[PDB]
């Protein structure tokens, strides 16, 4: 496609973002990234990739060292000058100004008159979740996409075998370990894990929003409390951040919401008395103990297994199934490989680069929900988001 | 800015790049990235930054290994389907189309019905001097990007004091000695820098074109063959690609033109009888030997040496000068702090990465040419082009 005609898709898309059609807000950022593919030179191309964008992941790292976001969110319209930010942030004040500039430069902070102020971007980014996501990403998984290159070219380019000790994140760290038993031996990355869950995704609409699953005609609508009291279980949901979502989305709620997740994750959950859910410790790698529930949803789960533990994972949920009534709710990519996009393949070079895992077709998904004893009922989609919603019932 | 007035902003550059108007591509690319920059949710930032780019700087250096770029050039208007590709490169057939699919989402090579198709831009990084930029930063560059963060929280925030041995990249990389003697003990590090000095600005217009320095006015005319029979030294030139550019452009020369480099350099030197250049071998640190020429030219040169040194290589060009008669052409950055840029920063940092330097302000430069013995006569720009063209005359 020309500039020319690139410009013209991009003025439509900008009409349906006027319009706040759904999905409008991420086609017009698709539409301005494929605008600068086909006007960028080779040369353009070489010190975005591999000069601005490292070194806007280490200046973005560093200012989670010296708390440089949160005085910018502090100092509000006032904004701060380079000497007033040095003396702040203790660093020399020449060092900083390049650093800083190198923001502004990026669309990460703006500059005015010498004086830097924040934006709703770096405001968000002050926020401790995602201080704790940009030193996973910068400390972790940097190190494992570069070893890409040499990992591959050692084991022969061949997919990880077996997935759990034989891939990049393994050479990148120097260890034989799994990533999850990696994570328990080093402190504080486990926990900055499970404040990284609540901010990958975060600002994008959830399945349970509107025009996505229908959760009152599905779930609320048949709940039958002789049953079972229990309107759903977010297995493997982090510290509870969906399945608070969801309870604020449809309060008052017929029935309970139990959180299922290691013992590591809910003893970090801050107290809160207004919590609509409870906390509860499980392994998916058991059977289900909540039975006959309304509804089992997993989100991010069982695209970090292989073929074999994906299918215990799901068929570990089938002897707590009421027939007729429960369904099973897997939010997941759903990769269509003839339509590649940055959400999908995004996720699936980060399975492959700590789990050594992968994302999956909708056959795939078929293949893995049939071998558990599950089949698939429907599956919803909405525009611009990453994930789908996959609805399963007893085979 | 809102993002309605970015869309309008970018519709009005749109034009005049339809116009051809000077920096208009560049305008449009800086507008694009703005309009991004406004509707990405922190999310989204932290996905791209953290998980698109790292990946995509690391399957495009994968390709460099399996000569993903070269085939895909050689297919055409083809293509080639994964099956064959993977086959061409000896890769596990899984394992390059997820790889190939990211390359697809961020815009690098196309797809159409499982057919894989080279780009302009895939096209144009299939020679073999962007092959060799790709190896270089990729391991050289980036590591040093990636000790930014635990490198200055070390060294207290501050400027590198030494700069040559002091800095980030000697952190990176583990050794104690400079960035040049790092690259004389490295191979193939060295002369794969050298291939990159040709493509690093490539594409983007020189400082002899048109609307940019006035050659003909301030060189060729008053030429004086009685003065000296050389046109034009360039000094640290490299492999000779932009002197080679100048003759091509200003042929029947009224007199020679002077490459100056490093012998490793000049005896990487291709043969080729339509050599317009002398290759000679000449320390930056010495005195000038080529006395009375019309021009002294340097690009890229002093930029990377602390002050101290980068007014002797200056200060080593004025016992060569002809008073009246031999100008000095600095093609540098002139860093505008009030407007930052990304082709400023850019360099900036890489600089640090590197040299453990820093690009210069015009107030910057002024000072530098005067401890010199030098003084300006004019400063040249270029809408869209990251270097200036300081002309400078005997003071
Ligand atoms: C499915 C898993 C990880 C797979 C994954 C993701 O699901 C998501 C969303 C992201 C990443 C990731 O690796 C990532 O890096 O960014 C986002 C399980 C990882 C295991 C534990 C933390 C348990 C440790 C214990 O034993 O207690
Ligand atoms: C000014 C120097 C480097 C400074 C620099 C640049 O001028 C440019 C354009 C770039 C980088 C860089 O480091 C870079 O990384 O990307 C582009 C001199 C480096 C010394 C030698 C190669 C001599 C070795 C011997 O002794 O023979
Ligand atoms: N064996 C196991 N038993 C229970 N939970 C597990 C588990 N292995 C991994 N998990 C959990 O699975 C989750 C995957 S990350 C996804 C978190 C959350 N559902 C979200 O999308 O935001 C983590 O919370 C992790 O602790
Ligand atoms: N002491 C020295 N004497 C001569 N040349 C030197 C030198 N130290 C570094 N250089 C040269 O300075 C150049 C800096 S990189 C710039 C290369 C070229 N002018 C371009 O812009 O494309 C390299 O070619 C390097 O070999």
């Amino acid at each position: 496609a020309s500039p020319a005609s690139i410009i013209q898709e991009l003025a439509s898309a900008a009409k349906q973002y006027e319009n706040n059609e759904s999905g409008a807000r991420e086609a017009l950022i698709a539409q301005s990234r494929a605008l600068i593919a086909s006007l960028e030179v080779p040369s353009e191309f070489i010190q975005h990739t591999f000069w601005s964008q490292p070194a806007l992941s280490a200046i973005v790292r560093l200012a989670t060292d010296v708390n440089l976001f949160q005085y910018l969110k502090d100092a509000q319209e006032e904004g701060l000058n380079a000497e007033a930010l040095a003396s702040k942030t203790g660093m020399d004040v020449s060092l900083f100004a390049r650093l800083a500039r190198h923001l502004v430069a990026m669309n990460v902070i703006t500059s005015r008159n010498g004086v830097f102020y924040g934006t709703a971007l770096s405001n968000g980014l002050a926020a401790e979740n995602y201080q704790q996501s940009i030193r996973f990403c910068h400390d972790v998984s940097r190190p494992s996409f570069g070893a890409f290159p040499s990992f591959f070219k050692g084991n022969g380019y061949k997919t990880p075998a077996l997935g759990t000790t034989d891939g990049p994140f393994q050479s990148a760290h120097k260890v034989d370990i799994s990533f999850p038993q990696w994570l328990v031996g080093n402190p504080p990355y486990l926990q900055y894990f499970n404040s990284y869950m609540s901010a990958y995704r975060a600002g994008k609409p959830n399945w349970c929003d509107n025009g996505f699953y229908p959760v009152a005609d599905r779930l609320l609508n048949g709940f039958d409390a002789s049953v079972s009291d229990v309107l759903l279980v977010d297995v493997g949901g982090g510290r509870g951040h969906d399945i608070a979502t969801f309870g604020s989305q449809f309060s008052p709620l017929p029935g309970r919401l139990v959180l299922q997740d290691r013992e590591q994750v809910i003893n970090s959950i801050p107290a809160d008395e207004s919590r609509q859910f409870e906390a509860t410790t499980h392994d998916i790698f058991t059977t289900q103990p909540v039975k006959h529930a309304r509804a089992y949803y997993m989100h991010s789960v069982p695209h970090g297994f292989g073929d074999e533990d994906a299918v215990k994972i799901m068929a570990n949920l089938v002897p707590a199934l009421a027939k007729g009534y429960s369904r099973v709710l897997l939010n997941e990519i759903v990769v269509d490989e003839e339509r590649p996009v940055m959400s999908a393949t995004n996720m699936d070079l980060i399975m492959l680069a700590h789990m050594g895992a992968k994302e999956r077709t909708e056959a795939d998904w078929r293949s893995i929900l049939t071998r558990a004893g599950l089949k698939v009922v429907n599956i919803y989609s909405y525009p611009g988001v990453a994930e789908s919603l996959i609805e399963a019932e007893l085979a």
